[PDB]
């Protein structure tokens, strides 16, 4: 019995050869993309052999064997079907009905207050999926680079309480909601910001990362480290956008300074430099695609889908899914969580960073933003994939009415 | 084949015949209860047999199918450990060693508000496992009865959006929590209640069951309804505390005058009748077994684990694991709904309902509360509970560390 | 010299006989009416003599002192103008453009929450004004009985303070307003309602009043009192008023639980009493005439200015004069002490009982309201009144720009 | 008859000559200062005779006549009893007693947040009296300087409605006390701050003084009025407090990057020039003596006692008042209008800027604050002061129980 020649037939049709488009077919249908991290020395060897004899460009046993034997384990489980959502041919027909769903969702107004985003269309939505399991789908402008803005935030802070624990990071950032009309308070009852969702809180969760190091470095630092999270995929930086948001956050510095008086800061913080930082930290770009594995690697318990790399610690992925189901969508938190149940992330540049734990990360971008600062058509997505698939945090995964499991087979 | 005869081999041990006592240890190790509803013609033919034949006491191959014919799927399923916590027994030990830490908590004070909750001995304390296959275990004062107090606002929810659906219910009273100093208010923004696990809330969705009809035949409504979701096990009501909870509930008459003058019941309302039948509600008895069914039902999509009875619809049961997760612990509620991550509700006499969804049901009690509300050994067994196995809400099913998964063998 | 004779020369004015009706002008145009209780043994020497010689109708040296004599000190100060005003004549014709100006301000809503405010007509507006020395005026509606409603509220606290002192009135009423969205609190946090001007303290005053009697002597002592507070002019009851006050004062219960269940009344206290009792103060009737004079004994030291009497402590008018400064006018007492600068006190049924400390005692009334609770005309007379007369509590009394001091003569 | 002539009989007291220490202490005995400014004339020409005849020196009633002439009408004023305190020897002998009372409370903690207001002793305590007829009295530590602080909030806020109406000014400043739990938010409900005596509010009013001109000059501006408004006493400017204070004031910064996001001050408002020209005007200097002549000018109409030149508007001076009763004390406002009932401003330096309407103002200085911020004294002086007088803003002139009333006489 052999684990190689077994898959060899399952694909062989019990044909004699395996012509090599009808394996590549056969691979980008389980969900996976050739370009995969996990599996580039099959593809060399793919590469390789299509010189070799290019009168082919037929398989034996043997050459089949040649290159999938180094990611056989997990080029079997797509072919059994053991990959998290099985059918995943069907599920993205659903993910682009639900596209086109919200594609027609035209209301929302495009983020004015800085002229990088007001530049941005309004007709611009992508969607990209990424299971735990790196199995892909995109549908619309998912290769167009955006600023994460504020879905930068539970990243940050999942760096933030991977490195320096949970205990350190609740001495300086509460881990509530604040309530809908203490949306202007910066510090709770205990002289902390509310949670490292709100601005006050992240302003001050930055001031924890990488510190005796100076801004230069700890951006390259968050860099590398949301670098592991997409696992190589698109993670850049808008010059511009950090100096429209450097010219103009009076806000920020407001709330700088009130944390500076009021003493929030670790000893020997220097403010004005970390609300420097923090513009440069909104100022990151990203993909919808790119996105969608940094989501993905917090749906995966904080190992990276399609590299295998564990990027964050088990504890600082549990602790982000926490307060992004309770103050991840400003004023909209409540409703979101009711509807919806996913823990999420919004961004003034139309972002909306979506886990499904334990199946699939998601971002979804729409330039236009609701009345509460949403992508319009990112919400309205939100709650189609929830009344379709029972992916609703207490939902039952046993008895579940009439909605679509999709990692369930007939 | 044959689904019994195979079975029959599974316990046959390679012999002709099993013993009935063998049998039945096999079938409680299993966590069933003999006295399982689900069970009754098995055991019905077991005793009936062993009376035909005190010629024994020992079962053939066709001896022994006459008596598990009637209920072989579940006793199949049982055998080849094809239940939620397929090693039941390892996991009740757990349960043991976890309320005896919790038992060395001596902490807190017993509810003196009326003369009945101040009869309850501190030294009382006891949790109800229900699994959502109907797998049983208790350990301490597991039956004693106790009221359910506020761990029947969730139970009275969840009836409301049952018969009367999400939208209506929630045109009376909030989907949030209300923010950790908002807590003496009882209207939010628009003028309703915060949400159903509040006094005022709970007191709102009260004047939504059974509308047109006396309190009498509403309280059996709620009762026979409490039932089906304890599979019939007990569910009584104290007098003693309704008389005391009514001479003495002067804010809740505070409550109940706010809301009639800005126009919060529906119309038609009898205010202080409907603060009567709300006394009453919460003098309701339970024993911690009869309640981790009850539980057991929400942790199940509404269906009652030992029964197979439909009690709830999933659309109910959904939203009420919403709001217990995070309005569902008074002020708590935030810091659990970060360390424990679990469905909750607590009550006065030292209850705390728990769910863990797709799993099971619980129930912990004991009287002394900390100084927040809430059963001091209670909420110590929640988070002994969490850091040991990976049902905090937002620990990944496939990377969880140093925890214990009970769904799984080895 | 003697006091009586050089006073008859004065209004003589050197012939040999005075007429009757003479003097009584005389007398009318320094503002004392007719029939002051301090003028009754005048005025009635005056009602003997003219019947027995009705061949005058005159008076002489010897017969003009037979009537006058008893009532030298007050009837001189009137006619050498040491009064107050010592020009009352020109005074009650700015008065009356001030009347006039105001009964050209249409707007606002009669309240209509129960048949006995709203039946009233919205036409309907008077002025009744009463100095520190009796001199009367009015123009419009000024003998209507309407009810008192909020403008109860200082009476009783003046009462409470009174009879107890400040110091054990303020364990159970705060002395400060509370903020512009801090009104539909009840409680500041001592626990105390924020001052005795709001119904959580007006409430609690009721209960300081008159303790361990019964309801109906309780009643008639604040009776009595408000009957030597007011010279013994109209003052009434509306049992159709109380009537319906006490069917809906829903909130008005609200409070009245949440004051009981904090504590927040004496010990020994009936609650559900203390509200009848309020309602019916509540519904006291007044007309401007007589409401004006209650005002003057505010005005006054505590001195009911049209008979002599001690009515009040000088510390317990303080005390009031202080809290309807800050808490009268409920939302628009901030505005209403910026710019008229004098304590007043508003209530639901159109009437203002304003003072104006050292010289003057008002009642406006007009029913209609306005969108803070207060009588458009009488609203609008106030600031006419103040941008007339150097009457604001902080203009200078000999630096005061081009505005006109009623009390120097040129 | 000649007005020199007869002031001469009332000090000659029948003899042909006066001495000229004679005349000066019965001058000084008026509490008129020598030093007066209204009376230079008559001091000079009283040193110029006193030189051309060491012959002497006894004033015949022709020598008289020529050096009392120039400044006869204030002098027959002050030596006929005419004056706001006729007594004002008796008066001195009490503010002494009230000051020998404070001084022995010995509580509080001077204010050490930047080391120039440490450097003060807590044993220094001052009081200053200056009437509306410039009669003078301190005793302590009346000649040391200390910086206004917050007590120059009402000074500037005079200055801006003087110089722009109140009409103007409160588009920017909202006009009353905001809820004494709503001290650490920065605006109301309209985006204005909520009064021109909260850090906040004090600081958009700064912008509004003398726009479109550097600091210097604006600087100059206010300061031409404070030495106007002092009769041209010490004014000064502490250059070490200045730089304290703008080094240390973060939440002062804080405060000015949220006014500037909200859109509070004036278009063109360079945002931290008018936060450096906020803490000069903060560090400007005063003694008790130089400035109870800055409270009497708010005591006499705008007008400076002591030099009889106008310097604020009658509109200006009221609302100052206005707002120093309501808002002038920190959080101790509400209780300060009730128990005191006078017009103050505290500051964190020690300092009570106090005020009587149409009596005097005053200063009181003791660098021991309490837990609110006002000085331990003031406070002290304050309260014993009112218990003494019916200077009480609501107390009656005419009925006032045992107080003493300074301004009449047997
Ligand atoms: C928009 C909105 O929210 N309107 C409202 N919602 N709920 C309300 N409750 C009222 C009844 C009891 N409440 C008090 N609670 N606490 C109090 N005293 C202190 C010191 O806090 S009074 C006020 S008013
Ligand atoms: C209607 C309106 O204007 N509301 C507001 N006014 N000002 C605002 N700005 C915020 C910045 C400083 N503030 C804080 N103060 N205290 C805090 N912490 C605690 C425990 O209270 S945050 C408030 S929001």
């Amino acid at each position: 019995p052999s684990l190689e020649d077994l898959l060899f037939y399952t694909i062989a049709e019990g044909q004699e050869k395996i012509p090599v488009h009808k394996f590549i077919t056969a691979l980008k249908s389980t969900g996976l993309r050739t370009s995969d991290p996990r599996l580039k020395e099959c593809m060399d060897m793919l590469r390789l052999t299509l010189q070799t004899t290019s009168d082919g460009v037929m398989l034996d046993k043997d050459l089949f064997k040649k290159c999938v034997q180094s990611n056989i384990v997990l080029l079997t489980q797509a072919f059994r079907r053991k990959f998290v959502i099985p059918d995943f041919m069907s599920f993205t027909s659903h993910i682009d009905e639900l596209y086109e769903s919200a594609k027609k969702q035209s209301g929302g107004k495009v983020a004015d207050y800085i002229p990088q985003l007001a530049k941005f269309s309004p007709d611009l939505w992508g969607v990209s999926v990424c299971t735990a399991d790196g199995q892909r789908h995109s549908t619309g402008d998912t290769k167009v680079p955006f600023c994460l803005q504020s879905c930068v935030k539970p990243l940050k802070y999942a760096i933030a309480v991977n490195d320096l624990g949970t205990e350190y990071v609740h001495r300086y950032v509460g881990k509530e909601p604040s309530g809908l009309r203490f949306n202007k308070l910066f510090l709770n009852e205990d002289d902390k910001p509310h949670n490292p969702m709100v601005n006050a809180g992240a302003i001050v969760v930055t001031s924890l990362i990488k510190q005796g190091v100076n801004n230069a470095e700890k951006f390259d630092y968050v860099m590398q480290f949301l670098n592991k999270m997409a696992g190589n995929e698109y993670v850049g930086f808008s010059n511009a956008t950090f100096q429209s948001e450097r010219e103009s956050g009076d806000r920020n510095f407001a709330i700088g300074y009130y944390l500076k008086e009021k003493k929030c800061f670790p000893e020997g913080t220097d403010m004005v430099g970390i609300l420097d930082f923090y513009f440069q930290l909104c100022s990151i770009e990203v993909t919808c695609e790119s996105a969608s594995v940094m989501a993905a690697t917090l749906a995966n318990g904080g190992f990276c889908p399609i590299t295998g790399e564990r990027v964050l610690s088990p504890e600082a992925v549990r602790n982000t899914l926490s307060l992004m189901h309770s103050c991840g969508m400003y004023d909209f938190s409540g409703q979101f969580a009711f509807h919806v149940g996913l823990p999420a992330k919004s961004g003034v540049a139309g972002g909306i960073l979506l886990v499904v734990p334990n199946v699939m990360g998601m971002m979804c971008w729409s330039p236009p933003l609701d009345k509460m600062g949403n992508s319009v058509k990112g919400i309205h997505f939100c709650h189609d994939l929830v009344s379709l698939c029972n992916f609703h945090n207490y939902d039952n995964l046993r008895h579940f009415a009439k909605k679509l499991d999709p990692r369930r087979e007939g």
